[PDB]
């Protein structure tokens, strides 16, 4: 059972622009939020929406979700901005991610995409800042006690400043998945390392599919047996090295996450340790 609070937003104060894409819920909206943020006269928005096949149950659970999110204030993580729980339907207002989902943006920036917005690939400058970007997001989960269990390119989100953050989360997709996992069901911030290597991976291929010419059979063997995925062409052998630590066999020889922010600290952006939950008061 919901209780309405102090992060509820009148109904009327969001207006929807189109749709997005299905979420676990139902619909995701693009909109525009009126004084939802103080000093911001106007927010663009991603607007969670249940569907109307779903039960009183299921829309309950949503609004516990939102409750969850109202104590998460990590720049890396993508932040709940409001609520509408009072009629139907029932709202989830969040941050909007203009650039959306990494894996998309990065198969736009391959040469064939039709949808080329006339950019090169990622530079090593710029896959190093989104690698302290998406482990600082997921040590941020970790100190929250939360396993993310489904970190993958498709989950990550890109910022209208080219910012990476942690998308939905964990409150088969066998090709992302630990061998611990692949096999005992075993889920932890080790294996949430484990994916974060495929992220890497899918980072330096450009969004390629992990494992592609095996099935989902193929990779559930390869995988248990000790196999990993091949460097893509070119991959910078920085990039390389982190890859390697989070595919080490045995789950407790994989870094932490904390410990991929401090291997990547010196080589980023100026703005990172003002925005960073590593350099917070927070990090103790
Ligand atoms: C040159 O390329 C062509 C132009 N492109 C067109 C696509 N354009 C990008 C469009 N975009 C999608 C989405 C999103 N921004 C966004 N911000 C925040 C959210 C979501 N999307 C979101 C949410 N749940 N779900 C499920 C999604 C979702 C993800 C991918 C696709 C759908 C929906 C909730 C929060 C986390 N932005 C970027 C510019």
């Amino acid at each position: 059972v919901y209780v309405p609070d102090e992060w509820e937003v009148s109904r009327e104060k969001i207006t929807l622009l189109r749709e997005l894409g299905q979420g676990s819920f139902g619909m995701v909206y693009e909109g525009n939020a009126r004084d939802i943020i103080k000093g911001e006269a106007e927010t663009r928005v991603a607007v969670k929406t249940v569907n109307e096949s779903a039960s009183l149950r299921e829309r309950i659970e949503f609004l516990n979700e939102a409750s969850v999110m109202k104590g998460f204030t990590c720049h890396h993580v993508v932040r709940l901005l409001g609520v509408v729980s009072k009629g139907q339907p029932t709202l989830v207002v969040m941050e909007l991610m203009a650039h959306g989902d990494l894996k998309s943006y990065l198969r736009s920036l391959r040469p064939e995409a039709e949808n080329n917005p006339g950019r090169p690939p990622p530079t090593l400058q710029e896959m190093i800042q989104m690698a302290a970007e998406i482990a600082d997001g997921m040590a941020y989960l970790n100190a929250k006690k939360f396993v993310h269990r489904n970190l993958a390119a498709r989950n990550c989100m890109v910022a209208h400043d080219f910012t990476v953050k942690i998308g939905d989360f964990g409150m088969l997709p066998v090709r992302w998945m630990a061998p611990e996992s692949l096999k005992d069901g075993v889920f932890t911030t080790s294996s949430d390392m484990w994916s974060f290597g495929v992220v890497l991976w899918e980072i330096t291929s450009l969004a390629e599919q992990p494992y592609q010419g095996l099935s989902n059979e193929q990779v559930l063997k390869f995988v248990m047996d000790g196999g990993y995925l091949d460097q893509p062409d070119n991959c910078p052998e920085r990039v390389t090295d982190l890859m390697r630590m989070c595919w080490q066999f045995n789950p407790k020889m994989r870094p932490t996450f904390l410990e991929i922010v401090n291997l990547l600290k010196d080589d980023l952006h100026p703005s990172f340790p003002e925005v960073s939950f590593f350099h917070s008061e927070e990090n103790k």
